[PDB]
């Protein structure tokens, strides 16, 4: 509705206010209660829930502003590339990634690249330049006392509702944006992927799903506040795994807006899940990874969690544009070889354009004291977008 004062997509929610739900939120029905019928709705479906994402737990995203610039220099086989980005108020702050290269002549279109944030925990195939991006330096991460403490802040005012993880979304999209403008980097902007592992996976996540340039989605071992639900966790927390849960996570650290405190005691109330965080990188490409020797990560509800995720892609027929792969036998952040096919398979074909399959979905099932039941919180039927 109101499409002559907001556009195609309408008056999207930002509030559902009188939401109650146990189970998960249905991916395929808008808070009007209009259900998805086709790929087209997907679009304006993504953008109520980056709303709604917003609102209950991230604070706001700001869009680009109206100064970014960029100067590129490179000293052996390292670019570095000094971004600038300001407000209409003169305001500026400045931030300077660098870009590890393969050697030698790059392909037509520039090198793909993968945004590793704080230099990220996987194997990077050597055809794949690799962006080193601080992101603790944009939004500060030790702790509850980091609150409004980065870069973004010293642009944004330390009391801007954004978490730190929204800040850090806010910086890889001036990061493409300096690419765009900068030739002489010699990368395909095309193909960027994002990756982190730990607290930095959350903030992949939170990249790919935000951030429509992004190709390739990597979070690794991401856990709470990642690729698992809330929802979930707080099943898991009271059948005695010790994992970590929403009222645990917005004490320790700001990856949260100040706002979600009012919902952690709340979850049925908040009419999104990690799900739907997870959803939005679709139509683009993602695969997550998780690791069962820690309860701490929550098992069952990322496993729980991208399986409800997994049905956009299926309902828009891409299905193997989105994996998931949980192992254990692995210290934290440590990669397993046994994952690298999986890996390399979504990498080459979503940033190496190679005719590799990616149906790539499992899990050893080792969840400790619960099971994963998916007719105890999936409630919907997964329906053929047109
Ligand atoms: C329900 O909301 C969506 C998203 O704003 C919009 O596209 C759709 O037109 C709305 N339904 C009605 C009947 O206005």
């Amino acid at each position: 509705e109101a499409e002559a004062e907001f556009g195609a997509c309408g008056a999207i929610a930002s509030t559902v206010p009188n939401y109650n739900n146990a189970k998960l939120p249905d991916p395929f029905t808008f808070a009007n209660g209009t259900a998805l019928r086709t790929k087209a709705d997907w679009s304006c479906r993504r953008a109520e829930i980056s709303a709604l994402i917003q609102n209950y737990e991230a604070g706001t995203l700001p869009p680009k502003p109206p100064v970014v610039t960029a100067s590129f220099s490179k000293s052996g086989n390292t670019g570095t590339l000094a971004i600038t980005a300001g407000l209409s108020n003169s305001q500026t702050i400045k931030f300077s990634p660098t870009i590890s290269y393969p050697s030698g002549t790059p392909p037509a279109n520039g090198w793909p690249l993968i945004i590793a944030y704080e230099g990220g925990s996987i194997p990077i195939p050597a055809g794949v330049a690799t962006l080193t991006y601080s992101n603790s330096d944009m939004a500060q991460q030790n702790s509850a006392s980091s609150r409004g403490q980065g870069l973004f802040y010293q642009l944004y005012g330390s009391t801007h509702s954004a978490s730190a993880m929204t800040a850090w979304v806010w910086g890889v999209s001036r990061i493409i944006d300096a690419l765009e403008m900068t030739p002489t980097a010699q990368i395909n902007t095309q193909r960027i992927g994002v990756t982190g592992c730990a607290r930095d996976g959350k903030g992949a996540l939170m990249a790919g799903a935000f951030e429509e340039r992004i190709a390739l989605t990597i979070p690794q071992e991401s856990g709470s506040g990642g690729d698992a639900c809330w929802r979930l966790s707080k099943y898991e927390i009271d059948n005695g795994n010790q994992v970590q849960d929403a009222v645990e996570i917005v004490g320790e650290n700001v990856w949260f807006s100040t706002n979600f405190n009012n919902y952690v005691q709340k979850l049925p109330t908040v009419p999104e899940d990690h799900h739907l965080l997870a959803a939005m990188v679709a139509p683009r490409a993602m695969i997550s990874f998780e690791n069962t020797d820690y309860l701490w990560l929550s098992p069952m509800s990322s496993f729980g969690c991208m399986t409800a995720a997994h049905t956009v892609w299926q309902g828009l027929g891409i299905a193997d544009s989105h994996g998931f792969a949980q192992v254990g036998g692995h210290a934290h952040c440590a990669w397993p070889s046994s994952l690298t096919p999986q890996l390399n398979a979504f990498i080459n074909r979503f940033l190496l354009d190679q005719s590799a399959t990616t149906n790539v979905f499992t899990t050893n099932n080792q969840f400790g004291k619960v099971q994963w039941n998916a007719a105890n919180w999936i409630t919907w039927t997964t329906p053929t977008l047109t």
